């Protein structure tokens, strides 16, 4: 599957892609304003993740650091990054078809847009200004605005036990964005495609 991922950002992301045990095609790239770098995703992934890095600074080897997403210090992201990170999350192949969605979960740094290019289901968006509207609470000194589980580490953030409900923190990436997972036990926003559709993941997608 082909992932075209766009920076329309007026600022350099470090764009990763990851399924967590493992980097999805190389990783990670540096995009500066207005760059496109596609990638391909082996069909049958399931839990891959891309999202944006901020401020980051990389040697020649590709190691060093991000303010927002950092992945164990590299440019070509192997693991998760930390948060907060927006996510697009998908799920390719799954009983011949695909499910993406974008989750709130670990934080929000840069807006998105995560949309099928092929024919046949809907893209998802959070868009909305978050980190400029944080609760001072959540508010990452490093960038972002970080998720209540990453801040307060409780059972009903991380919804450790299954049994959690909406929270205020919850509550208020639900408000600014509806169509992304807020906590764990959200009602889903996920979306089915066909099996082996392709994807662009827009980075601030309306500035």
């Amino acid at each position: 599957a082909t992932f075209e991922i766009v920076n329309r950002c007026s600022y350099t992301v470090w764009a990763a892609a990851s399924k967590g045990d493992a980097a999805l095609d190389a990783g990670g790239r540096q995009l500066n304003s207005g760059e496109s770098w596609t990638i391909n995703v082996e069909p049958g992934t399931n839990g891959g993740k891309i999202w944006a890095r901020t401020d980051c600074y990389f040697d020649d080897s590709g190691s060093g650091i991000c303010k927002t997403g950092d992945c164990g210090g590299l440019l070509r992201c192997k693991r998760f990054g930390r948060p907060p990170t927006t996510l697009a999350e998908f799920s390719l192949n799954q009983y011949g078809k695909d499910y993406i969605d974008i989750s709130n979960i670990k934080g929000f740094n840069v807006p998105m847009d995560f949309s099928p290019t092929t024919r046949g289901c809907r893209g998802v968006r959070c868009a909305a200004d978050i980190v400029g509207q944080c609760p001072a609470k959540l508010k990452a000194p490093g960038g972002g605005c970080n998720d209540a589980c990453t801040v307060f580490q409780t059972s009903e953030y991380c919804c450790t036990t299954g049994k959690c409900g909406p929270t205020e923190y919850s509550r208020f990436f639900k408000r600014l964005c509806p169509d992304a997972f807020s906590y764990v036990l959200d009602k889903p926003t996920t979306v089915t495609c066909p099996g082996s559709s392709n994807y662009r993941v827009t980075f601030c997608p309306t500035a």
